[PDB]
This record gives structure tokens, C-alpha cells and sequence, in this order.
């Protein structure tokens, strides 16, 4: 059952989200997952978004139908900047 929760991460306290994602999306097969979580980060701190959780939507850029490698250069362009980070994801 579909279970997708939208999070703001304000990035103040924060130098990075603190994930590895694995996996791409064949249209309606498979995805990007946030594959570890590793303490001390953004993401850890807000405790919402776990691994095996499915990457949607960063900021204003929609991650269905992006290559592993595309999400992590969109992702570091995102956490290099200033500014909070809103994360939409499919819960496990
Ligand atoms: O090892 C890397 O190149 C790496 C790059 C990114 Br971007 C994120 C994590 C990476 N390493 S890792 O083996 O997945 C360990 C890890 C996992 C989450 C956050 C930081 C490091
Ligand atoms: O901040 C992140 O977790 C991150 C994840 C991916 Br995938 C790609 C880039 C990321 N941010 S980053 O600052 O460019 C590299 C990084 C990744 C994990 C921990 C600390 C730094």
C-alpha cells in the first residue's frame, strides 16, 4: 500500500543528508532507494526516512525516470547550496 510522506530538512545544524542511494528506474520498474543512513546527518536527525525508502522528489526535481548517477550529482549540487531541503519519499 502506497505510503508517501513529503519532509523538510531546515539544513541549519546540518552539513549534509548523511544517505547512499542504490538503484534506477524500465518505466514502473524499480527506483532510487535510500540504500544507508549514517548518524550525525540531516536525514538521521529528522528519523522519518529509512532505508529501503524509494527517492521521489528533491527540492523541485522529480527522481522517477533518473540514473543512480544523475541523482547523486543532483543531490551534492543540492547539499552544497545553502537553504533547507524538502525530500519526498515512498515508505517501505
Ligand atoms: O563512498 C562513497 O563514495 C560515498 C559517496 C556518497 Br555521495 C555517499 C556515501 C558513500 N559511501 S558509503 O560507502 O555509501 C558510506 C556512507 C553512507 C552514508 C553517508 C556517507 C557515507
Ligand atoms: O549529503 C548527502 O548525503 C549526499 C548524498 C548523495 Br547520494 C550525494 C551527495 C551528498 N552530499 S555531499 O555533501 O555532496 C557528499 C556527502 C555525502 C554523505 C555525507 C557527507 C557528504
Amino acid at each position: 500500500s502506497l505510503n508517501i510522506i513529503t519532509v523538510t530538512l531546515n539544513m541549519e545544524k546540518y552539513n549534509f543528508l548523511g544517505i547512499s542511494i542504490v538503484g534506477q528506474s524500465e518505466r514502473g520498474d524499480g527506483g532510487i532507494y535510500i540504500g544507508s543512513i549514517m548518524k550525525g546527518g540531516a536525514v538521521a536527525a529528522d528519523g522519518r526516512i529509512e532505508p529501503g525508502d524509494m527517492l521521489l522528489q528533491v527540492n523541485e526535481i522529480n527522481f522517477e525516470n533518473m540514473s543512480n548517477d544523475d541523482a547523486v550529482r543532483v543531490l551534492r549540487e543540492i547539499v552544497h547550496k545553502p537553504g533547507p531541503i524538502t525530500l519526498t519519499v515512498a515508505k517501505s
